[PDB]
């Protein structure tokens, strides 16, 4: 690299930055932003299909955002819920509470979905003196010490994991564990691995509605119902982690609407801020009021962060975008139905709304992952003007997740860049792309 | 408590928000701000003499934070470092090295000073093979799991501890471990722990320059330099947390400045962000480069909170911050020094620039700590129209961390506060004081 591609904002980005929490897979570096468009260094405009992994819940620059945050910098209602009650963070934990199945529950502010995975398991072991945990291989709840003691995905394979975890697999219709389309096998197993272990020893039950970094996979028809049936025969508290595909991007409010369950914690995160760094847990009072000054940090429920958390909240109503979600889905997912017709690496299109999985496949009737086509495939996207990444334990599951303000417009024109990036992932060569590391 | 009670800002927070995150000591209930002033929901405003822990640098609604702000949220370079360059954070990572002594060092973004201090020891002991490490009682890194693993203080009391773990008296010139006013005793100790375990086995000494909730202890004369040698010696990394004492507050623009040393990394937080979450690691090069995907949360580096703290860095220039909390600290010490002549509960002042610390005895020879005449000294206060907490081990340190921005009349105005506060701190009665749990 000459003293040219070093000296632009993405040479800098390898001269000041480590790598340590990079997750790179194309030189995408980023100026400005509007809608759902990103701007580069030198100009271009791209149109933003993960929506920066979800966060960008109502794009770049939204009028309600600027409105909220602006007004908040100007009068901000101190800096902290610690050692200070302020009317934002108050607003903010009523509006959540009231979106919930009336008086039994209380909200806990953090930054991330890492913190908040982390806060409900240290509150339930408190609260209940229980130590063990029940959660799936290939699930996400977070990248620090505490929340990757019971995730199952490879980022958190090395970590240290919490005394009494059990790790099930995760349900897949594409690919069934025992060979049962149904799910019930793994219902079955989790009822023997509670028989090994001391009664009432487990505090909780994480699961995800839809497994994103797994691979963006919904769960059989009715699962999720009865394995919260089994966990409340055993007094497990049900923790739904909505982190990533909560508030209307299922094309309901909240995705357990979708499973015939409510779950006793629901965790909430990324997309709930705007841009901005805003997550909560909505729990039974007395798992959060157990103890004081026992999970907390300075800047948690921040008057700023709080006030985009409502601006979110209340564009998902005023521009209706619960049913907008359900809407621009099918129409994407026609699409790619479409795509499917004509290039035979596409296996298997699922989802909800608008978060949406593509299976990438060396043969339909084999089902062998295809990797290395993957990660040339979203390359080329990113050269054409389209940013998407991919997901699963076998790097072949494109991810879409576009901000809920998306237009149906700009969804037909992103289903045409990736054709001709399906067309054309054999142009990237390997050597270019081995430059990325990915995941 | 009636209705009326029940449905003001404090007790709708009782309703809606868990004890687990709240650190109270009276009922602050804020829903606005202006300069170094907070403003209740009823309209009264108090002087805010902890400056919302430190994190309030340039107090509330400062023009370069509005200005920041406001731009970055109507044109955002997307959301995120992880699988983006982006050109605010980029930016701040350059001026966070020039600012440290070129070539050799990197950073690392986070939301907290609990996710910096984790991400610098998971670093440390995936590029060095090393696990052990040395830490202080009463020290606190942090409130996550992997951030209370090496934490010293009450808070972090019944957390589980890293695996080689040595724990050290902190050197308090005030009560001296072993009646050694030097802290040479400390050193030895050290050295002597070191030799009942394997040699290079430690990878890292985590140390604050000013203690601030172990007491807002600063340590005897050349105590750090001579135990960042001890640590060189043996191959272990120097960190040093400057997450509440940094960026200007100690009157020079990084604490260690004071002691004689340059630290091997430096964790920031807290007034970095202004009222923003923003936390930041600089660490050598090797590392911070020996993983990627490793230590990341979706929200890390997002535009809007690095273009605040680029504000900060900016405006500790632009308005001569340093120079400005070395005099006012001054001024404030020397309030504080006439207030002693007249309130024998006074037993010490001590601190540097505006981190300052008064120390509460129930007799100046035996030194007794007065905890519960505190706890209503600082209740009286918010009476008044004055905010400040305490710290400290034994609950009887009034803590003092103004804005940088707070005015020399401000600062004598406050003092006068504290001298009703003294003088009618048992018109508090025990059982109002009892309804609020502190630390
Ligand atoms: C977020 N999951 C990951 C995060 C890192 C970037 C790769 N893409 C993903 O979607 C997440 C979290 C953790 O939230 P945090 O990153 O803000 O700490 C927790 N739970 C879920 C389900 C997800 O997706
Ligand atoms: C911050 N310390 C505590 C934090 C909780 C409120 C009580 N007052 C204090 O000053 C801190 C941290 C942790 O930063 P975080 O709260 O943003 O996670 C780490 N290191 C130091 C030295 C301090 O003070």
């Amino acid at each position: 690299q000459g003293p040219a591609m070093a000296g632009n904002l993405y040479g800098r980005d390898g001269a000041a930055i480590g790598s340590l929490q990079k997750l790179r897979f194309f030189p995408l570096a980023v100026a400005g932003g509007q809608g759902a468009r990103l701007v580069e260094e030198d100009g271009r405009e791209l149109i933003d299909l993960s929506g920066a992994w979800g966060a960008a819940s109502l794009g770049y620059g939204h009028p309600a955002i600027i409105e909220a945050v602006s007004r908040a910098a100007a009068n901000p209602a101190g800096a902290s819920i610690l050692s200070a009650s302020n009317a934002p963070a108050v607003a903010l934990a009523e509006r959540l509470t009231a979106s919930f199945p009336r008086g039994t529950h209380k909200v806990w502010f953090g930054h991330s979905g890492s913190d908040a995975n982390e806060a409900a398991y240290r509150a339930i072991t408190r609260a209940t003196g229980r130590t063990g945990v029940i959660a799936f291989i290939g699930a996400y709840h977070g990248c620090t010490v505490g929340s990757m003691a019971f995730s199952g995905h490879s980022v958190q394979a090395d970590a240290a994991k919490a005394d009494g975890l059990i790790l099930l697999p995760y349900p897949d219709p594409y690919r069934p564990y025992q060979d049962d389309p149904t799910g019930d096998a793994v219902l079955a197993l989790l009822k023997e691995r509670l028989a090994a272990v001391p009664a009432g020893s487990i505090a909780a039950a994480f699961i995800e509605p839809i497994q994103s970094a797994g691979g963006l996979i919904v769960p059989p028809d009715g699962f999720l119902r009865k394995f919260a049936d089994i966990c409340r025969a055993h007094g497990i508290s049900v923790v739904c982690d909505e982190v990533k595909v909560g508030l209307a991007r299922s094309g309901r409010l909240h995705c357990f609407e979708h499973e015939g369950f409510v779950p006793d914690i629901l965790v909430l995160g990324k997309g709930l801020g705007g841009g901005l760094p805003l997550s909560a847990v909505i729990a039974p009072a007395e798992i959060l009021d157990c103890a004081s000054a026992f999970a907390m940090q300075t800047l948690h429920g921040n008057p700023v962060c709080a006030a985009a958390g409502l601006a979110v909240l209340e564009t998902i109503e005023a521009e209706n975008l619960t049913t907008a979600a359900e809407r621009k889905g099918k129409l994407l997912r026609e699409g790619l139905a479409r795509l499917a017709e004509r290039h035979e690496l596409i296996g298997d299109i699922r989802g909800r709304g608008l978060a949406c999985g593509v299976e990438l496949v060396r043969n339909r009737q084999s089902r062998e992952p295809a990797r290395a086509e993957t990660a040339k495939l979203i390359y080329r996207a990113y050269e054409l003007g389209l940013v998407l990444y991919y997901v699963g334990m076998n790097g072949n599951v494109l991810e879409m997740t576009p901000p809920l303000t998306m237009t149906e417009d700009e969804v037909r024109h992103a289903v045409n860049l990736l054709d001709q990036a399906f067309t054309e992932l054999s142009t990237v060569s390997d050597t270019l792309v081995s430059q990325f590391a990915g995941w």
